[PDB]
């Protein structure tokens, strides 16, 4: 059918969903579309940042978010050859409360949906794959989508895409990619937590054969990612499962119990560490790109979700200002990028610098952990930690967006 | 009065001058405006790069330029506490001709002008500072300038600004700065060459107090740049000339003879190591920013002039193609940036990495040279050399640009 | 025959000898057996630590030992390509007197023997090589040895093995060895001291071909050790003496006068840099392994003798406590290991980290020296110096062990 509204957010991710309710409490007609059936269809990570806590307290949602199931990671540890080389507790970064949080994306999305659906002007449609844009009169008037019931021409003055790195809307509008980075990947597998370890951990190991990352998998497990170069996993698959198991157990002898029942490669998940940046997030009238669709980043420090959420809150700010001033021009849509540009670019440069440490070249794989140990012992490093984990000042938002 | 041409180039530096004649030999009408009375008025540099040799040989200009006054520099040396830690002969980078050169901008510009003025369709005006842009019918039509003898209203299909880092057309057209970096400065002074030293040198020194750069100043002298942090030269002036002289002679005792007659700071010249990148070099029809006005860089590797010249060559190719096809809109003008983007950005990122070694912070200052040594002993380092000093492939340009 | 006492110490090296007299003044019955004829038979080193001085002045023995012949080494220097990269004066590590000391093991052992022989309950037998343990009634009750006159069945409640790395009692009791490290060796030779050098030196040199160590050999000479990889010595011997001499003199031209008279490999002495750690030093009643037989280490920093002496002091404390308490079970003998474990493991890990600098691999050999320079320029290097050279707190022992 034909339904008309004010804001159409393609994608029900953590960003759009946030952008879903921030406008919903402002009295705007909001429709949020997702192609999936729910938030459980795809696993998009669990670890968050102290920046997330900062934003939740800034929006006065910290207590409501904390009431759900979560785990507080107090610090991050880096080991070299099973010897600790760096330690950083998140509570020393800012005076207020700060901590990493194992908080599943489905649970946070469910909480946001529960809070948002109390507003009648909010409509969330699942199983709705957007097909194209109603680019009419030289501007984006709405979107043509298929609901699965029928075909919808859903019109809105603003159409915002948060479709993630695998965004179809990136090419529906002529959005030019000015940064496409893909150099490494991760091999994820979950194993039962050993009794010698803690559950609330955030660990990175430099070892002889591979580099490892250990995170608190939901349910009392430990979720470990092995860092590999792009195009190296199929070489390992050809080389044989036995060699991979031997090289892993030589590096991490405690994984022997889990690998005793491992005999093949299909228990691992290949995560592609992609990073992207759109040349201009808004270039037409009524269309703009925020979230992972525009500034997706690598999962080092768990900054991607918080970055998307901050960009979504800035976009809600700009959209509300445009509605109040009756000025939703494209130059108003440039404001979102002009405000998030410094944060996003600084974060992306930090991620590039961190990814430089993951080199697996003959001499560089051996000099990287020592380089990391030198870098973490500089007196400046603390500031860098803040640049990577906290927002120095809260995002300038109107007091109307604060929840009570 | 009323002067009508095809191309109007504001700026007669090495880039525009090249763009001045590359189109001039194509048969187009070219007018080049310069505020200075000659090329000798400002000192704009001496050192070139093997990229310059590659570009000259590609255009079949190498013999003509090499017939002038130049000094071939075969290698760059780096020292730590007066002990060499790095060496690189340029002839090993590529199989063709590869060498740095001492070549003053005035003589290169004089050679280019001598070649260009033989074409009747090329005109050059000196002491003609551009004031306004003749923006009419929603597009840039020409420039209003003052010649010192009258007020000229020059009309041309293409108006190209190569004004340099201190560009007046940078704001006449609303051009945005995507990057603006300024972290260090160079204190330049020339001293007579000691008999122990060679003339065709390119030397860098990590010393106790200051880092030094030595280049062959024209006339049998040696020009030295002392690297300082931004805003630190005033502190040095306050502290006194005697302390500065003592710390300089402690680092480099060979400078004693020159400093025997230095009693004040009015002989050193301060250079601001600014690096800039324009968001989009073409944003209006009939106007464009290329060269140092768009992608000015730091003087680490002598890449600035060659980069500007390559941008000018690509711009000449694009402009000639557009004139041939009778299509000089904004879309075709936006091709120069797309064709120079990756090279310019890679060079700027390498410059940022190199400038990271110039830190004067308490702890980082003493380990920075050693880091540099570790950098120069990597197996990959030679590729980096090829990325910094040479061009992998010649510029994709039409055959009529080759001189005979 | 039949000899019955309290303590039987197999081995009369610096550790056991110390524990030989510490218990002797407690009134216990002690026999110390040594297979050698005297303390001059085997060269066991000359360099001590400030830790040794701390231990000697803790027992009120510093003035007695210092009355002998010794050379005070005030500092340790590290050079790279004949240029000093590190300096450390030991007196800045603790407020008390702190220095290294060239003190020949025969001299210290003779002083300890002279102090101990005044006690009639102390008996030392040279040329009495132990052969077996009298393990009876499910526990060790003594030793069967041969004195060169007769066969001695020595009976003692406590039997302590300090036989060293070549321990013959290491396998008499099934002592599990949980760390067997051997990666490098040292080629030792003594040469006449040049007048340009100081005698009391502790010098390390990173050079082009080999790494060198210079110590004050007794008699006004200089003891030099060339660091080599395991098994490389016989490759050098096959390659020829002349090539070895040329590569040595290229690295250290000051050695030309000594190497003018060198024409064979029979002047150098090969020392194997082994480092062992027994899993548990006490596993049954009436037997124990301490000292070099338990925690042998590499000779970097001169830590082995002081570590063995400290272990012997702790073992004497535990043995006296058990004898006074009348409790000499396995669980009270485990106290020595439980108390020395942290110190010994910290020292051994530091030795591993130091030995990592002695790599001779193609590219790693060149970045190792200036990797050493970086680590010595860290803000926390002084804590590492204190941990590697000094003891933070004195060993907790009774006043009865203090000499008067
Ligand atoms: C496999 C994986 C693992 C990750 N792990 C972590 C981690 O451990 N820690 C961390 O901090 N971050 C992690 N991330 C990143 C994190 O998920 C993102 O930063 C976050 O999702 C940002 O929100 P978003 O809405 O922009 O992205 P997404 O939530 O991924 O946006 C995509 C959403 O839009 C919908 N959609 C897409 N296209 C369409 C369309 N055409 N029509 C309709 N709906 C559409 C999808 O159904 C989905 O709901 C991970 C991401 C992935 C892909
Ligand atoms: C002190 C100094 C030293 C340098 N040393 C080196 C070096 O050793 N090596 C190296 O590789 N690079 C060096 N450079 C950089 C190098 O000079 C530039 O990168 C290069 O000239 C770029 O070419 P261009 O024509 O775009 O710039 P420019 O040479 O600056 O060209 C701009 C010209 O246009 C004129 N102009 C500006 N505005 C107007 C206007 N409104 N109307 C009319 N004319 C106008 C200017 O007067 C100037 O003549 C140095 C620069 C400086 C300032
Ligand atoms: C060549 C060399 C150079 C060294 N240089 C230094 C140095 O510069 N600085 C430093 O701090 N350390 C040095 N050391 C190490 C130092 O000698 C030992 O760490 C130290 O002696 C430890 O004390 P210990 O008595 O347990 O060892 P040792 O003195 O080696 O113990 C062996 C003793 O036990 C006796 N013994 C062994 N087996 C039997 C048996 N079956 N029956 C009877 N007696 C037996 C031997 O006769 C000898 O007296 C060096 C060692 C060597 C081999
Ligand atoms: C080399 C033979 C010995 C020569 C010395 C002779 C006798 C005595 C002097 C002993 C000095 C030994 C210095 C050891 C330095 C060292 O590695 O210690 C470290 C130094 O601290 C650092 O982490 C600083 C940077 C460390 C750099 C890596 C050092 C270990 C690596 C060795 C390999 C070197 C060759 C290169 C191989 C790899 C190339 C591909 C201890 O660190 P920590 O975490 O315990 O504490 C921090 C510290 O206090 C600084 O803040
Ligand atoms: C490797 C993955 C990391 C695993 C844990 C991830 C999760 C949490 C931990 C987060 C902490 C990460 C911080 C690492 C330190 C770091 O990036 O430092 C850097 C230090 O400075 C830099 O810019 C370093 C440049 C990039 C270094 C690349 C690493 C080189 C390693 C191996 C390849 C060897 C080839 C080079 C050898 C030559 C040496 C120079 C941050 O720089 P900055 O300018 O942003 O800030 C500087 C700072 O404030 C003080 O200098
Ligand atoms: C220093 C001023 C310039 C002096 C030279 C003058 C003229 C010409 C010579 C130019 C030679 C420049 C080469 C410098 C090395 C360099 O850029 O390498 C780098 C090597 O890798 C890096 O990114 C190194 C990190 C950047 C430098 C960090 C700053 C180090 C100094 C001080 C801060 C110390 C704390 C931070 C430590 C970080 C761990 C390394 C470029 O990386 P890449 O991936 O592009 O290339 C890899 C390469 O093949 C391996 O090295």
């Amino acid at each position: 059918k034909e339904v008309q509204s004010d804001v159409c957010i393609v994608g029900a991710g953590p960003a759009g969903m946030l952008l879903g309710l921030l406008l919903a409490k402002q009295g705007l007609e909001v429709i949020v579309l997702e192609q999936n059936g729910d938030f459980h269809r795809e696993y998009r990570g669990e670890i968050t940042q102290p920046r997330f806590v900062q934003l939740m307290k800034q929006l006065n949602l910290l207590d409501y978010i904390e009431s759900n199931s979560h785990v507080k990671i107090p610090e991050v540890n880096v080991f070299h050859n099973n010897v600790k080389i760096m330690q950083l507790a998140f509570n020393t970064l800012i005076d207020e409360e700060s901590y990493c949080a194992r908080l599943t994306q489905p649970t946070l999305l469910s909480a946001l949906l529960d809070k948002a659906k109390k507003y009648p002007n909010f409509k969330l449609l699942f199983n709705t794959k957007v097909r194209d844009l109603l680019r009419e009169d030289g501007k984006v008037t709405g979107v043509y989508a298929v609901a699965k019931e029928g075909n919808l021409n859903i019109k809105s003055r603003v159409t915002v895409g948060v479709d993630g790195r695998n965004s179809t809307m990136e090419k529906l509008g002529n959005f030019e990619l000015e940064l496409d980075y893909y150099d490494n990947d991760l091999l994820w597998f979950s194993f039962e937590k050993p009794e010698s370890w803690d559950y609330n951990i955030y660990h990175f190991y430099f070892q002889k054969n591979y580099n490892y990352l250990f995170l608190p998998k939901l349910g009392g497990y430990i979720q470990c990612g092995i860092s590999l170069t792009k195009g190296e996993y199929q070489k390992i698959k050809k080389e044989g499962i036995e060699s991979f198991k031997e090289k892993i157990l030589e590096d991490m002898p405690i994984l022997k119990q889990h690998f005793d029942t491992v005999t093949d490669f299909k228990s691992f998940v290949q995560l592609l560490c992609r990073m992207r940046y759109i040349k201009d997030w808004a270039k037409e009238e009524g269309c703009m790109l925020i979230g992972d669709a525009a500034h997706c980043v690598t999962p080092w420090g768990a900054v991607g979700s918080t970055l998307a959420m901050g960009t979504a809150v800035i976009a809600a700010d700009v959209i509300y200002k445009g509605f109040k001033n009756n000025d939703l021009s494209l130059e108003t849509l440039k404001q979102v990028q002009s405000r998030r540009k410094e944060e996003v670019k600084m974060i992306q440069n930090l991620q590039l610098t961190i990814e430089k440490f993951l080199t697996r070249e003959p001499i560089k794989k051996e000099i990287a952990p020592l380089m990391f140990s030198i870098a973490t012992k500089m007196p400046d490093i603390t500031n860098l930690y803040k640049k990577l984990f906290t927002r120095e000042f809260p995002l300038d938002i109107d007091e109307s967006f604060i929840f009570h």
